[PDB]
């Protein structure tokens, strides 16, 4: 038993809710919140901009030190940093950005990072301003992640479409 509330169960291990991931993280304080990161950990907009704003820019400060030490992530890769006031840990995961021409096959590699964590709160990777089809992202999630994932979908219209079209 965990504290996630109001989710629709899609499969044995995947759950979904129409929710603001920032508000959900602040209420649940999960062990892991996933950020929709880019390789530079520049958290300007989308989910990343919202999560970073909620940390009063502490996420960005920590991220800039990470990059200065380690260099950029790979598309499809991840790193574990602090969750600040939102979670114990933040798993920064880089999905391919279609608006940069990145290979959508890398979306499966991106979701594989979730399997290193028993339970996660997450957005749909490569959705929103990353330009991929969220229905496809949900399909890859379900077919790749084996650990327990709680997906927060900000847009109610999109949430209803994801549920109603789910196979
Ligand atoms: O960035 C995009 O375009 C997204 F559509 C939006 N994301 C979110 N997901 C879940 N809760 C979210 N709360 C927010 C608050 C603000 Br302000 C901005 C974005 C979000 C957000 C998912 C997405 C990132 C990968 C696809």
């Amino acid at each position: 038993v965990n504290s996630f509330s109001g989710y629709l169960k899609l499969t044995d291990n995947v759950y979904i809710k129409n929710a603001d991931i920032v508000e959900e993280a602040k209420k649940v304080k999960p062990t892991v919140v996933v950020n929709a990161a880019n390789v530079y950990l520049k958290h300007g907009g989308g989910v990343a901009g919202a999560l970073n704003k909620a940390t009063n820019n502490a996420m960005q400060v920590e991220s800039d030190d990470y990059i200065a030490t380690n260099g950029p992530l790979k598309v499809g890769g991840s790193c574990v940093l602090s969750g600040h006031n939102l979670a114990k840990h933040c798993l920064h995961v880089v999905g391919p950005n279609v608006n940069k021409g990145e290979d959508i096959q890398l979306l499966k590699s991106a979701y594989e990072n979730f399997n290193q964590h028993e339970v996660l709160l997450a957005p749909l990777l490569s959705a929103g301003i990353f330009g991929a089809d969220p229905i496809h992202s949900l399909r890859v999630c379900v077919d790749t992640v084996r650990t327990n994932v709680y997906l927060a979908v900000f847009d109610k219209n999109l949430y209803d479409k994801l549920v109603s079209s789910f196979l």
